[PDB]
């Protein structure tokens, strides 16, 4: 799994479940092309977005739909989404975990990058 | 000053100085229009971006050029930039501070929304 | 003012007001001696803790009563308090700001160390 | 495993390996009694600290030896350690993950608490 996303809820001390995630890849015309999407599981994790073959070098954007998460719980949060933008695979294939820690008016995001 | 941006460096324990910041407002055609920009000061702060009269309700994006900041320090970073996307809401008087705390492979952002 | 403490609330997007803060200095017998204390202001800040003359090199602990803060808001928290432990080092002129960003089940703390 | 500790390095975008962790439990005389200890693995995780039987209700302190981690890499960091203090098991047995995200002048800590 070369790309995994993990989301935690800092209010509840729990995984953030059923969070929508959209991944985009910058195209030759400098527009964001849809690449993959999915929803976090009961563990707060989203696996199976892509494959080593498909996950070529490029500039990627991981959009985490934080507003929809908080609104579904009755909280009116500050941000629309959390966006994570990065170059991937430019020194060869790596495995990326993009983690996010959510609060209604704050979030954190960390990348853990390993060479398989 | 309804909108201020503050950037901190978690590696050095210091304000993040001379960081480029760009603000965009979403236009009716769903594109991001340049709105304001500047560079953080010696205190890590960027004031003077906008006025009460100009800062109307709408969806804004604050882009913080993190990659350039790390490169100037000789440090290899993960993200292309940090992006903060939010709706400005009139609800009695409100000042917005968008704070960011930067590490090479992680950042946090918090909105501090106050009434003078 | 060589030592300032600043506390932010990531749930409400606000300064954390009226938070008790206690500072201790490690004594020769390896016990924590009360040093300074106070409550954060309407801006989330606590100034006036110490002076240049009193704040000598040594190991300090800043204890932030987070649990009481959450309880006053009717919110159930995880931590008993947040603790920040560090050595103060004379190395030319230095001011220390200990910042904390609070959520019920998570906190961050950052040291911003500057020269006037 | 009712208590697990996970540490990440925000500079490198990697698990924090070989980080020493000491756990204490508050005793009847209000002193911190040693409870368990260990070092993070190559995954940044520390498993096997305790058992359901031994991990009774109480106030626990998890001390993460962050200074020794950074110094072993040639970085002179700000904090002595990161301390996480919390009541555990007071509504019955839970599983606790204490995560920490480290930078030289900043850290974050989150608890994920699940009911088995």
């Amino acid at each position: 799994c070369p790309l995994m996303v993990k989301v935690l809820d800092a209010v509840r001390g729990s995984p953030a479940i059923n969070v929508a995630v959209h991944v985009f890849r910058k195209a030759a015309d400098d527009t964001w092309e849809p690449f993959a999407s999915g929803k976090t599981s009961e563990s707060g994790e989203l696996h199976g977005l892509t494959t080593e073959e498909e996950f070529v070098e490029g500039i990627y954007k991981v959009e985490i739909d934080t507003k929809s998460y908080w609104k579904a719980l009755g909280i009116s949060p500050f941000h629309e989404h959390a966006e994570v933008v990065f170059t991937a695979n430019d020194s060869g294939p790596r495995r990326y975990t993009i983690a996010a820690l959510l609060s209604p008016y704050s979030y954190s995001t960390t990348a853990v990058v390993t060479n398989p």
